[PDB]
Parts: C-alpha cells; structure tokens; sequence
C-alpha cells in the first residue's frame, strides 16, 4: 500500500433500495485526480438513465440521475482503478464491481402544517402517522432525506454531533425502531414520550418522533434509498454534502461536478 488505494462501492452487490439510492464509490485516501477516477467509473442502466458525478468529500463520489430510479431499474457498477493512477502516483489496489436493483417508490412526506408524516408507494398512501418534529429552537430542517441505516435498538447520543450531551441541547438516548435519514443525526423512531404531541407539537432535537407501533411499521417497510421529504419547517435545508442529501443539490449544479476541485 501506500501508492495503493481500495475503493468500496454502495450499495450492496444484489442489493434491492429505494428511488434515491444514489451510486457511492468510496476510496480509503483522498483522490488527487478527481477526474482520474471519475473515468475509471463504469456505471451501466437499465432502463438507460443519464446521470453524473458529485464528490462529497476528497475520498467518496457519488453517482445520480437527476430524478429519482424509476422502479425495477437494474444498475451495473465497475471500478476499474487498477493500472490507474488516481492522482500523485496513487493507483487503485484492485477493481471492483456490483449490481444493484430498484425497488418501488417509497416516498413519505412530513409536512410541518400537518405534523404528518405520510407514506406514499407507487404514489398510493399506505400509511398516514402523526409525528412531533425538531422544536424551534432544534428545529428539523427541511429537504429531501434518503433513508440508509435502521437499528431495531440504539442509542442516539448527540455529541456523535458536536453537541455535548450535558448542555441545553444535549441527550443521550435509547431508542427502538430507529432509521437513520441524514448523517446529521435525523431518523424516524419511536417516541413514546412524545405520543401526546405527536400530529400537534414539535418536541424534539431533530428526529421524526412517530408511535412505536408506526416506527416498527417504519422499520419494516421502508429500505435504503427509500424517501423522506420535509417540508415547512422552520428550519433550513439539508445540506446536500451530508451523505444522504444528495438530491438538495440543483441539478444543473449537481451534473456540473467538482472533479477540478
């Protein structure tokens, strides 16, 4: 190693996610050559779909359409950095490959109006579960979330986000059915302590707070790459480098790319 990096692609090889799955190639060293690398990236679709790349970061890119997979879509990944010198003398310590396919469309829209968080498959309503948002002075920010990790328990401790959990808006908490949505620290779980404001009151740091019943319902149905959308909060927008934000990004801005970056 040393002058040899390895690449990791997501998601899985034979893995079944959601609309917003995006490509994600990620290397264990920054790449000097974005550009390098970007060419060394094969991406095959079926149906065919334009799309483009958008570094998050100096060690991962991502790959997208600009509008959400349409379902059943099989995708073909190949990165080929073998023999390729991905910047300052640095070449890929192997090729890898996977294939991935879309599932159907799951899109469940919180709407701060409402304190609802409906979720919508194939455009049908499925599911229609009060929620108790981030309090305005915690306030969850609106955008358009892709689900990625779910634990059946965890504990979600804020100073994984710079937030001691002594101070005011600190906490260190347990909690069952939980879906991560942003890397910021956001998910969809049960919140049995905020039943009451649930569908009234915004209560939390940031998370979608929903019934038990409805997070494990969550839990169950809703996979990678499915779709969160906020909308009318008082917050501001998920930022589009935070590793599920990836669709905030305009679309002319995301094709445009950052390789020279």
């Amino acid at each position: 190693p040393a002058h040899l990096t390895m690449p990791y692609v997501m998601p899985g090889d034979g893995e079944v996610v959601g609309v917003g799955e995006p490509v994600a190639i990620r290397f264990d060293e920054n790449i000097a050559d974005r550009g390098a690398a970007e060419k060394a990236i094969k991406i095959t679709t079926n149906p065919p779909v334009e799309g483009a790349f958008y570094w998050l970061n100096n060690r991962e890119v991502r790959w997208r359409p600009e509008h959400f997979w349409k379902p059943g879509t099989a995708v073909d990944v190949a990165v080929n950095t073998y023999g390729v010198d991905l910047g300052e003398g640095m070449f890929g310590e192997d090729n890898v490959q996977t294939h991935f396919t879309i599932g159907d469309e799951v899109i469940a829209t919180a709407d701060d109006n409402t304190k609802i968080l409906t979720v919508r498959v194939n455009g049908e309503v499925v599911k229609s579960m009060p929620t108790s948002m981030g309090k305005d002075s915690t306030p969850t920010a609106n955008g358009i979330y892709i689900v990625g990790s779910r634990y059946k328990h965890i504990i979600m401790d804020s100073s994984t986000y710079g937030v001691p959990v002594n101070s005011p808006n600190g906490y260190r908490t347990d909690v069952d059915w939980a879906t991560q949505i942003s890397y910021s620290g956001v998910f969809v779980h049960s919140a049995p302590w905020s039943v009451g404001a649930q569908g009234h009151t915004n209560t939390s740091h940031g998370c979608l707070n929903v019934s038990p019943s409805n997070a494990q319902w969550f839990y169950d149905h809703v996979k990678r790459g499915d779709i969160v959308e906020v909308v009318n909060t008082v917050g501001g927008t998920l930022p589009g480098i935070d590793g599920l934000g990836d669709w905030n990004i305009p679309w002319d801005q995301w094709r445009a790319g950052n390789a020279k970056a």
